[PDB]
């Protein structure tokens, strides 16, 4: 059964609710982004209207085989009427094709559903600026002050400089980057660009990337692993055993691996600056964990909410325990008392 925080009151709409069977009273199913916890349940046999971004719709059609007649892509930053209700999709600064959804209810209530997002001050000048929001359905993944991490630009600077130094010292070094979903493509594209290489990967991953409307992508990626010195592998293979094994396969072309694991937050964030990050090493293999996040830090979240001044907050993440829920509700009240709304 579909939980309440996936339903939009006063509509026939649900958000990211594909794993509950036919939801009683739902006339349109919205999908915020192509991540498995959110799309769980979609397939070629789905026969209800799905509303999403263009990029999400490419992935539904080519990866899950959903039939074209049930895919309804909407442009961003554009007022659209869906089953008699005005909606707008906004960029969520999450993975490719990820959106927030603004719903303008027939009774005058305005609801923002963030999906998964990384709040940014640029959002304070979107179509959000133009009216009041009553209810906020909020990605609370990192809603606690211990969760700090650097900007995406500082992390990519660290990665490019690390990779370029290593391969200039040793032209026979291979760089490997882990992946298990869409998102974080800047990691591997930036390093390949500094090295003058395409990124090599499996056919299944090349197919996924070809659905993303990234400019000039044919110039940056390839399935010919032999011609590439940046390889993508599944995140589970980024360990000493899996990397030793991969290095065998390259036929003595390479004699060293430098590998990156873009994680979210890890507790090494509480003590160490990005400048100070060191790898784990074993022999001719080094593994860097880099804190590249596509979710808001605690401070980015707080700034967005204090700017928006919603009348009510509904968390969408960490809702399964009473301790989490009580912690989140305490921070929400702090933020409201500090800002005065
Ligand atoms: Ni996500």
């Amino acid at each position: 059964t579909c939980p309440f925080y996936k339903k939009i009151p006063g509509t026939g709409f649900t958000v990211d609710a594909f794993q509950y069977g036919v939801v009683e009273g739902c006339t349109a199913y919205f999908l915020t982004h192509f991540h498995s916890d959110h799309y769980a349940g979609l397939s070629k046999h789905f026969t209800f209207p799905v509303y999403c971004s263009e990029i999400t719709g490419n992935l539904l059609k080519n990866k899950l085989h959903v039939q074209e007649q049930y895919i309804h892509p909407l442009p961003l930053d554009t007022e659209c009427i869906v089953n008699g209700v005005k909606v707008v999709l906004l960029d969520a600064n999450h993975c490719p094709g990820a959106v927030m959804i603004l719903f303008y209810l027939p009774n005058g209530t305005v609801i923002l559903h963030t999906g998964d997002f990384r709040a940014d001050p640029s959002m304070e000048r979107s179509l959000l600026a133009d009216q009041k929001v009553h209810m906020l359905y909020l990605d609370t993944t990192y809603c606690s002050p211990e969760y700090t991490f650097p900007s995406q630009q500082e992390v990519i600077r660290f990665a490019i400089n690390t990779a370029f130094e290593a391969v200039t010292l040793n032209p026979h070094a291979l760089v490997v980057c882990g992946t298990y979903s869409i998102g974080k493509e800047k990691v591997f594209l930036a390093i390949a660009d500094v090295l003058g290489s395409k990124v090599g990967m499996s056919q299944e991953k090349y197919k996924t990337l070809q659905c993303l409307n990234i400019p000039e992508i044919n110039s940056l990626i390839t399935t010919d692993m032999c011609s590439s010195l940046v390889h993508l592998l599944p995140m589970m293979q980024i360990n000493f055993k899996g990397l030793q094994s991969h290095l065998k396969k390259c036929g003595g072309k390479y004699n060293q691996i430098l590998a990156f694991r873009p994680t979210g937050w890890t507790h090494s964030n509480k003590f160490t600056r990005i400048a100070d990050v060191i790898p784990q090493t074993k022999g001719n293999i080094s593994i860097y964990g880099i804190p590249y996040s596509e979710h808001s830090s605690y401070l980015e979240m707080k700034r967005f909410v204090q700017w928006l001044k919603p009348q009510k907050i509904i968390p969408t993440v960490n809702v399964g325990t009473w301790k989490s829920r009580s912690t989140m509700e305490k921070y929400f009240r702090e933020w409201k008392l500090e800002a005065g709304y």
